[PDB]
C-alpha cells in the first residue's frame, strides 16, 4: 500500500499542482474523495485541524495546508533547491504564487461574473515577476530557481494552466514563461498524467467556474 | 549583515524583529515613509511591488514569510527533523490565514465587522490551543522542545489579538501561558519593551 495518501473535494483545486509533483517524481498515492455530503456531515471537518481539506497522510504522519504538503514533499525528496540560498529563493516565488493564487479564488467564488473583466486587465501585471524571475535564471532555459525541478515549479505550473483556462492567451506577452510551460508540460511522466482521466475528468473549482 | 527595509510600523516585520533580537541578531533599519513610497521608484524595484524587503549579505528576499523560513533555517530554528519541520510549516500557514483576516477587518471594515470577528475569535484561536495541548501538555514551545519561527509568529499574532479584544485568551490557559512564558524570555522583553518596538503602531492605518 503506498505511503501516501490525499483526502480532498473531487476537484483539481488546490490538489493538482501536488498531484502533479507525486506524479513527475513517480509516486504512489492514495486519493480520498470527500463528496459535499460526507463534508457536510460535519464529523471530518470537526476532526480536521483547521477545519479544511486537503487533509494529507506519509505513514503516521497527518498534515494540512496545501503548501505545508508542498514543502514537505519538496523537503523529503529533494526538491528544495541545492542550498539555502535557492530554498529561500524557492520559497519566495511560492509565496508569490499562493498571493496570486487567493485572488484567482476570491475571483472565481466571490465575484466571478462581475470582477473577470479587472481581473484579466490587471494579470500582466501579476505575471510580469515570474517572467522576471526566469529571465534571471540561466536566461530562462530551465526551471524557476536553479537547474533542476523544485516543489515551486509545479505550483506555478498549475497557476499558469489555469490562467490560460480563464484567460486564453494570456501568456502570449510572456516569452519566457509561454516557453517554460511548454517544457515542464512535456516531461514524460507529467504528461502522461496530465492528459490522464484521473487530471482530466476532474473540474478545476468547485463551483463549475474556471 | 541584516538590513529590513520596512514602512515604520510593526506589521508584518514585528515577528521577524522578535526573531533576530531573541536570538541576539544585529540588524539594520531602513525606514520607508509613505512619501518615499508614493515617489514610485522603489516600489518599481520591489519583485511583487510590496514590502518587506531583506538583505543577508547580498541575498535579497522579500515576502515575510519567506524572511523568517530563511531565518529559521539558517539559525536553526525550523525544528528537529523533518516531521517537525513540517508541523513548523502548518503552524506558520495557520498563523498566516488569520493574520490575512485581521488585515482584512483592519484595512477593510474595522468598524462594521470588529463584532462578528470578535464574535468568531474562539473559533479561529481554538486550533492553536489544541496544538499545544498535544505537545507536552503545552509547557513548552508551538512545536517540539526547542523554539522555532513559528512561535515568534504565533506570538506577535496573539498579542495583536489582545490589543483588538483585550481577554479573548482568558478561555484559553494554554495559550494563556504560552504567551506569558515566551514574553518573559531576557532579550524578546527587553526588546519588547524598547522605545523601537514600544513606540511604532501596529498598523499603518492607526487602527488596533
Ligand atoms: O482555496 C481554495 O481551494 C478554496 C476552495 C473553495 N471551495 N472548494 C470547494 C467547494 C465545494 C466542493 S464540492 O465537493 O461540494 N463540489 C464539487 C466537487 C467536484 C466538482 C464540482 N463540485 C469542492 C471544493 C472555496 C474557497 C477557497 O478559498
Ligand atoms: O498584509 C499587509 O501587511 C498589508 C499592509 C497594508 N498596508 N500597510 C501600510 C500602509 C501605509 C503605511 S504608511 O507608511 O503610509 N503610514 C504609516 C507609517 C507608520 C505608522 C502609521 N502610518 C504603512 C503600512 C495594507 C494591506 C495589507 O494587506
Ligand atoms: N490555507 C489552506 C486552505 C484550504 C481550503 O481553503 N480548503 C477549502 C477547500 S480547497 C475547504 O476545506 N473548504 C471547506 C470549508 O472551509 O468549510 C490551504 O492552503 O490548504
Ligand atoms: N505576501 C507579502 C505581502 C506584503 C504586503 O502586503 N506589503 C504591504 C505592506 S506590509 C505593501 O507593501 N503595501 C504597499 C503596496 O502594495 O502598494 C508578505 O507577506 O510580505
Amino acid at each position: 500500500m503506498p505511503p501516501y495518501t490525499v483526502v480532498y473535494f473531487p476537484v483539481r483545486g488546490r490538489c493538482a499542482a501536488l498531484r502533479m509533483l507525486l506524479a513527475d517524481q513517480g509516486q504512489s498515492w492514495k486519493e480520498e474523495v470527500v463528496t459535499v455530503e460526507t463534508w457536510q456531515e460535519g464529523s471530518l471537518k470537526a476532526s480536521c485541524l483547521y477545519g479544511q481539506l486537503p487533509k494529507f497522510q506519509d505513514g503516521d504522519l497527518t498534515l494540512y495546508q496545501s503548501n505545508t504538503i508542498l514543502r514537505h514533499l519538496g523537503r523529503t525528496l529533494g526538491l528544495y533547491g541545492k542550498d539555502q540560498q535557492e530554498a529561500a529563493l524557492v520559497d519566495m516565488v511560492n509565496d508569490g504564487v499562493e498571493d496570486l493564487r487567493c485572488k484567482y479564488i476570491s475571483l472565481i467564488y466571490t465575484n466571478y461574473e462581475a470582477g473577470k473583466d479587472d481581473y484579466v486587465k490587471a494579470l500582466p501585471g501579476q505575471l510580469k515577476p515570474f517572467e522576471t524571475l526566469l529571465s534571471q535564471n540561466q536566461g530562462g532555459k530551465t526551471f524557476i530557481v536553479g537547474d533542476q525541478i523544485s516543489f515551486a515549479d509545479y505550483n506555478l505550473l498549475d497557476l499558469l494552466l489555469i490562467h490560460e483556462v480563464l484567460a486564453p492567451g494570456c501568456l502570449d506577452a510572456f516569452p519566457l514563461l509561454s516557453a517554460y510551460v511548454g517544457r515542464l508540460s512535456a516531461r514524460p511522466k507529467l504528461k502522461a498524467f496530465l492528459a490522464s482521466p484521473e487530471y482530466v475528468n476532474l473540474p478545476i473549482n468547485g463551483n463549475g467556474k474556471q
